[PDB]
C-alpha cells in the first residue's frame, strides 16, 4: 500500500523503476569538523543532486532509495528540495553508520548510562512514525550496518532495535555488509528477533565473489542487493566483471525474485573536496548513476537475460519489498 | 602579548585569573544522528552558557579556554555570543578527539588518499591564522588527544601537524591524555618534532595517581594540568581525594610554575538529554564551575598552599603559557 517518502507518503503501486541504494549527499562522520576547508555548497549541491535525479529520470526511475545514514549527513529536507523539483521519488532512512566508518562514541556513551538500545529503538521508532527531526519527513527504511567478519555488540544493539522496530512499523530493512562478509548471519540474527525476510536487503553482496555465499543468504528468502556497481580497487571490492560473473549464476538459478541493482554513489560529498589519486581514479571512472542502464544492462542480455526478468529486479521485486 | 579569543585578539595582561579546560557545549562525536530526540537547545543553551559565565566570573575568572574538539559540536559563535554577553575572554580550539571518543573515518578516508596530515595541517593553520568558517573566530589552542596506553598511527598525524603548526604560529597546545597514560610520551613525541614545551599542556594528569609518573613529564618543562576535578568514579577516574594527594606531592617539591587547574565541565550536552543513573549519580556530584573555588581550594590552604602560588597557578602560569 503506502510507503513515506521525504514528499510525505506515496502509494507503492507509483514506486516504479527504483534504484536501491544511491547518495545524493554523503559525508564520513568526521567531516563535520572540517567545516573550514570543507564548508557545505548549499544551493550548488542542490544543483549537482537534481543533475543526478534528472539523469536518472530519464532511464525510466521514479523512486531512489536514499540511506545515508543519521551519522553521515543525511539531510531530508535537502532530498525533499530536490524531489519538489523532479517528482523523482525518494525515500530515506534511518540509522547509523558501523563501528569501522560510523560515529561509536555517543551510543557508546549511552551503553554505559544503560538506556542505548531502547534510545535507538525510540529514534527509529520517532523517525519511522513522527517524522526526522523538525523536517516532517519521515525515513522508509531502517539502515543497519556490520564490520567485516563481525557483528559487534554495538551493531547488535541497533539490529535488535531494528528488527523490534520493523516489527512495530513494518519498515523495510535496508543492510551495509563489510567486504563481503556476514551476509547470513545478518539475516540470521534479524530472523532471530522477529524481523520478516521479505522486509529485509542484505546489502553490498555483491562484494562476495563465491555464488555459495549467496545462496546461504538467499535461503533466508531475504532480499540480497548488487548495489555497488562501479567501484572497483578499493575495500578490497572485486571488479564489475566478477559481480555479474557472481550476479549471473544466481540468475539462471532463478533468484532474480530476491536481486535489485545499485550503484552506492555519492553524487555531493561532504567535507574537504578531494581528487581520487592517480591509480585508483581510472578504476572507479564508472561510478555514476548511468552506469548500469547504459553498461550493466546491455552486458547482461548479451549473456541471455529476459528484459521481464530486469522488471521484477527494478520494478517488481522494490514494489514487492514495500508491500 | 596577544592572544586570539572568539572576540577578536587579545593582550595577554588581561587574561588574569584563567580556567584552563571548561566545556560549554560539548557531545560525544555521533550525537548529531540522534537529532530527533536531541535537537539542540540554541536560545535556553545560550541561557545555560551565560549562567555557567557569570558563575565564574564571580571567582575572579576572567578567562577560560573551552578546548572542545570540532567533531565534538565546538560552536566558536555561540561561545561569541556568550562573551559579549558576560565579557569573559574565552579562548577556543582546533583539534579532533582520539580514537577511542572521536571520529575516525573522514581522516581516515583521506589517510587512503595519502593527504591526511597536510589537511589536519592545513586545517590548524586556517583555523588558527584565518578563521573557522565564517566564524571570523580563530583557534587560540590546539587541541591533541591520545588513547589509552598508546598514540595510535591517527593521533600521530595531529601531533605532527601540530607540532608543525605552532612552529608557525606559537600558538598553545593543549592535550588530552586517556586514563593516566601517555604523558611522557606525549611531551617526548612534540619536542621531537620542533614543538616547544613552554607553549604545551599536558591534560587529565590527575588521571594518574602516582607522582613519579607527573615528573617524568615535568622534566619535559611542558605545563601538566589536573583539569578533571569533580569527576569521580567514572572511566577508572581517581576520586578529588587521589588528586590532591597527588597534586601536594608536586607543590611542596615546587612545581607550582607549571600547574594549572579545572574541572573539564560539560555545562551544556549536545544530544540527548539524559540523567546520570543512580550510583554515578552521586560520585559526580561536585562536578560543577564551582568546585575549584568553593571546595578544592580552602582544602589546599588547610594544607598549607601560599595564595601566591595559586596565583601562579591560575594567573601567572596561564599568563606565562600565551606568551
Ligand atoms: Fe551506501
Ligand atoms: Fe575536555
Ligand atoms: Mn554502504
Ligand atoms: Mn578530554
Amino acid at each position: 500500500e503506502m510507503v513515506e517518502t521525504v514528499c510525505g507518503p506515496v502509494p507503492v503501486e507509483q514506486l516504479g523503476k527504483t534504484l536501491i541504494h544511491e547518495h545524493f549527499l554523503f559525508g564520513y562522520p568526521g567531516f563535520q569538523g572540517d567545516v573550514t576547508r570543507g564548508t557545505f555548497r548549499e544551493d550548488e549541491s542542490l544543483r549537482v543532486a537534481v543533475e543526478a535525479a534528472e539523469k536518472m529520470k530519464r532511464h525510466g526511475i521514479q523512486t531512489v532509495v536514499d540511506p545515508t545514514p543519521n551519522d553521515c549527513g543525511r539531510n531530508p529536507a535537502f532530498l525533499r528540495r530536490v524531489a519538489e523539483e523532479t517528482g523523482l521519488n525518494i525515500i530515506c532512512a534511518t540509522g547509523y553508520y558501523y563501528n569501522g566508518e560510523g560515529a561509536p562514541p555517543y551510543f557508546q556513551f549511552r551503553r554505559l548510562l544503560g538506556t542505548a538500545e531502547d534510545d535507538i529503538y525510540d529514534m527509529f521508532m520517532a523517525e519511522l512514525t513522527e517524522g526526522i527531526a523538525d523536517t516532517g519527513i519521515k525515513a522508509g527504511v531502517i539502515k543497519l550496518a556490520s564490520s567485516k567478519g563481525r557483528i559487534t555488540e554495538y551493531e547488535k544493539m541497533f539490529f535488535r532495535a531494528a528488527a523490534r522496530a520493523q516489527k512495530e512499523t513494518g519498515a523495510v530493512i535496508i543492510t551495509h555488509t563489510q567486504e563481503g562478509t556476514m551476509g547470513p548471519e545478518q539475516a540470521a540474527y534479524l530472523l532471530e528477533h522477529g524481523a520478516d525476510p521479505k522486509k529485509i536487503v542484505i546489502g553490498h553482496m555483491c562484494g562476495n565473489t563465491d555464488p555459495d555465499y549467496h545462496r546461504k543468504t538467499l535461503a533466508y528468502g531475504v532480499y540480497i542487493a548488487f548495489d555497488r556497481f562501479g567501484i572497483q580497487g578499493m575495500v578490497g571490492a572485486p571488479t564489475d566483471e566478477e559481480r555479474v560473473r557472481t550476479l549471473l549464476a544466481l540468475l539462471r538459478d532463478g533468484y532474480e525474485k530476491q536481486i535489485m541493482l545499485s550503484h552506492d554513489t555519492v553524487n555531493v560529498w561532504l567535507g574537504r573536496p578531494f581528487t581520487l589519486p592517480e591509480p585508483f581514479a581510472e578504476m572507479m571512472k564508472n561510478w555514476h548513476v548511468e552506469h548500469l542502464f547504459v553498461n550493466i544492462i546491455p552486458a547482461l542480455k548479451n549473456e541471455g537475460i529476459r528484459d521481464e526478468v530486469l522488471e521484477q529486479m527494478f520494478i517488481g521485486n522494490p514494489a514487492a519489498l514495500f508491500s
